[PDB]
């Protein structure tokens, strides 16, 4: 049971000082190295003098500077902001009036000149590095305190996370025997730090002692080079979105042979599709899955679960899992009612991973933040249910449930021997609403004359087990589908293309 993620690291310091805790590409770095780096930046930090507690805005890509700076933070009492170097100015602009950081440490080339806060480049935490000066912490963030906040993706929201939070996510993480995380784990780091889904490889990493494997930030254009990369990385782990996967299929060097490595496949943040997982066994017949689920608002994921053969061969949707045995999950009626198994609802999580609402933005905080019987809750925002076994199965956002939801639509297509993916979307007028976007498999466009014959086609392969009302009416047909910064189906996007 993990007390304190720096207390943790900093024994690691102690017991294997020269085992790599980062790699890019090669060039490494130690836990000895990570202690004494971020103990001298800490130093550096306190030496500016900021107000107590006062978050900081930390903007980069994901090399080891990041870490060792928010290590540095979280030592000297600071929470830190993560901000990834792809993201608009209007977004970062929006997230420093949000958040009000005392300091913004640019560890990438600041895009923006913001008068009336500190800051500081990389010569300044490489300087600070170079010193080594000497940290003993007296003020760290600990309990109910802020580690970090990070940025939700309509209008930016800061979600905070306390050492506590992060410490109920982590302990669950390490001791679940579908995660199964080997000691000293072995983890791609592919998730940008300003996507939550980070944690899922840095906390277990260095509650472990394992070593993150990064990627340059020039790699991320280019994806023929990208998979080739991160194809010779010894990765035992890898962790990401869904369509990150779906993205790594087009790559010959994505498969056992040429990733030997590799045992584990971490997926969070969107829904793994049935397809995608088959695809996964045929490229990587030893490895296993995981599908986890949560909102960054209760600390990255709340449930998990293997995912089998036996459930690729049989479902139309992949379960979410079970919940955390510290954080009661319920379903619930518009009303507020609690449903017994198997109704369909509200999921709303409960417990010490909930975060304590949105920095500064109260209004949203009443909105989504109760107390249910007593525990602080969430209102998720998604439609599921819960099975007899303790499992959560995913529905879809509210937003979307627009009766059926869209998502149900959308993996009903999926099913289709022809389309590579779908989704359904609507038509709005006055506020007054069924079509879906369509990408399909390769040698299928060529195999038709027309759009409607090939439409005729989709919905023949797939109408003994579509319910007819749910069929939508006109197809519209694209070459790929557009991808959020975060590595998701762009489906707010897509729902707009179609006004």
């Amino acid at each position: 049971s993990l007390k304190d993620m720096i207390d943790s690291i900093e024994q690691f310091a102690q017991t294997q000082a020269d085992f790599p805790v980062y790699d890019c590409l090669g060039e490494r770095r130690t836990y000895g190295q990570l202690k004494r780096d971020s103990d001298s930046i800490a130093a550096f930090i306190d030496s500016l003098a900021l107000l107590a507690k006062s978050p900081v805005l930390v903007f980069g890509a994901q090399t080891y500077d990041m870490l060792a700076t928010f290590v540095a933070l979280t030592k000297s009492g600071h929470a830190y902001i993560p901000v990834d170097v792809h993201s608009a100015p209007e977004r970062i602009l929006a997230i420093i009036e949000i958040a009000k950081p005392s300091l913004i440490i640019a560890i990438e080339e600041f895009p923006l000149t913001i008068e009336g806060i500190s800051l500081v480049s990389l010569s300044e935490i490489e300087s600070a590095k170079l010193a080594e000066m000497p940290y003993e912490r007296t003020h760290s963030v600990k309990g109910d305190d802020n580690y970090y906040i990070i940025f939700t993706s309509g209008q930016p929201k800061g979600v905070q996370i306390s050492h506590d939070n992060l410490l109920s996510f982590t302990n669950w993480m390490i001791e679940d025997a579908a995660f199964d995380v080997p000691k000293q784990p072995q983890m791609l780091a592919q998730p940008p730090y300003s996507f939550d889904l980070s944690v899922m490889y840095w906390a277990p990493t260095l509650a472990l002692g394992g070593t993150l494997f990064a990627l340059p930030k020039e790699l991320v254009a280019d994806f023929k080079q990208l998979f080739t990369t991160i194809a010779q990385l010894p990765v035992g782990i890898w962790t990401s979105t869904p369509s990150f996967a779906d993205m790594a299929m087009l790559s010959d060097d994505f498969c056992q042979a040429k990733m030997p490595a590799l045992t584990h496949f971490y997926f969070d943040g969107e829904e793994l599709t049935v397809s995608t997982a088959r695809k996964l066994f045929e490229r990587f017949p030893s490895a296993k899955i995981i599908n986890a689920y949560g909102p960054t608002e209760a600390t990255v994921a709340l449930s998990a679960i293997e995912i089998t053969r036996e459930m690729v061969d049989n479902y139309t949707r992949l379960p979410i899992g079970y919940p955390k045995p510290d954080s009661p999950t319920y379903i619930i009626d518009e009303d507020g009612k609690e449903l017994s198994s198997g109704e369909q609802g509200e999921i709303i999580v409960t417990g010490p991973a909930v975060s304590k609402g949105y920095l500064n933005n109260p209004e949203k905080t009443a909105e989504a933040f109760f107390t249910f019987k007593g525990q602080p809750a969430y209102h998720t925002g998604d439609i599921g249910s819960l099975t007899e076994d303790n499992i959560l199965l995913y529905g879809g956002r509210l937003d979307f449930q627009i009766k059926i939801e869209l998502e149900d639509v959308s993996q009903q297509l999926n099913q289709s021997p022809m389309v590579a993916s779908a989704v359904a979307v609507p038509r709005y007028n006055k506020e007054h609403k069924l079509l879906a976007y369509i990408v399909v498999k390769d040698g299928v466009k060529e195999r038709f004359d027309r759009e409607l014959e090939l439409t005729k086609a989709i919905k023949a392969s797939v109408k003994d087990h579509m319910m007819s009302y749910m069929m939508p009416s006109k197809f519209l047909y694209r070459d790929s589908l557009p991808l959020t910064p975060n590595g998701k189906i762009d489906i707010k996007t897509l729902i707009n293309e179609v006004n």
